């Protein structure tokens, strides 16, 4: 899998489980075309989003539905979602790991790009 | 000032200066309408984006053009930009500070929301 | 003010108020000597820890008592405290801001270093 | 392993490899007693630090030699090291993952405590 997403919960110190994640690919007319989606597992990870054949160079948006996650845990959140926007580049390593660390009023994201 | 943005550079340990910021608001028809824009100062702060009157209830997106910033410094970063999407003024007028901390392959964003 | 500390609360999206902070400096004999201490204000900032004259070259440790803060709020966090260890004034006097962002199981710290 | 450490590099978007990590346990007289140590692998992870038998309740310090890491990559760092200080508690889940994300002038750490 060339594209993995991993989400952690900074309040509970745990993987963020059952978080919905939507990936889009920027179309020629600048609209965001649905590309892949899933929900994080019990390890807070989401594998199998796409394949090497399908994951061509281009601009992608990974949308993490953090609002719904916090709501289901009874906690009031600030953001509608977390958004990660990046260009996939064949010149760089082959596997992209998009990691996100969630708090109610803050989040951080990190790209781990490896061979 | 009901909406402020502060940006830091985690590589240099300094304010991130001349960072372009674009703010949008979700319209009735569900598209992102331009709302306000500006660039961070030598302190890494962006003030005067909008006014109390104009900053009504809505869903706002604050786009911080981190790629433009890093490339202007001769560096090739991972992200196109940092996007911060939030409902604002849903319980009456608040003051929002959107803070961001920038590294070439990583960023974090925080919101400080106060009631004047 | 050559050494400032700013602390935010990532759960509430607010300044972290009344956070105890203890600063130490590594002594000739390699032990941590007490240097300065204080508590963050309603803005989450701690000013006036030390003076230009007293803040000499050295290795400093800024201990932010995050456990005391969370427990005072009726919350059981993971860390005892957040420790920030750095050489200071090695190239002459600088101004340091140590920023921290607090969650119950996580924190981040940033240094902004300026030359007056 | 009840105690794992994982380190990432926010500048290169990669695991932080060959980072020295020292763990200490607080002794009765308040001194820090060496407990375990190692160097992160090519995945930026360090396994096998200790065992369930050895990892008793108490206060621990995980020291991550970030200064040396940045130096070896030709980059000027701010911190002497990153320090993570915490109480190990038998009332909580069994596996502690101490994660750290490194920049020259900033770092974040997160505890992932699971079953």
């Amino acid at each position: 899998c060339p594209l993995m997403v991993k989400v952690l919960d900074a309040v509970r110190g745990s993987p963020a489980i059952n978080v919905a994640v939507h990936v889009f690919r920027k179309a020629a007319d600048d609209t965001w075309e649905p590309f892949a989606s899933g929900k994080t597992s019990e390890s807070g990870e989401l594998h199998g989003l796409t394949t090497e054949e399908e994951f061509v160079e281009g601009i992608y948006k990974v949308e993490i539905d953090t609002k719904s996650y916090w709501k289901a845990l009874g906690i009031s959140p600030f953001h509608e979602h977390a958004e990660v926007v990046f260009t996939a580049n064949d010149s760089g390593p082959r596997r992209y790991t998009i990691a996100a660390l969630l708090s109610p009023y803050s989040y951080s994201t990190t790209a781990v790009v490896t061979n």
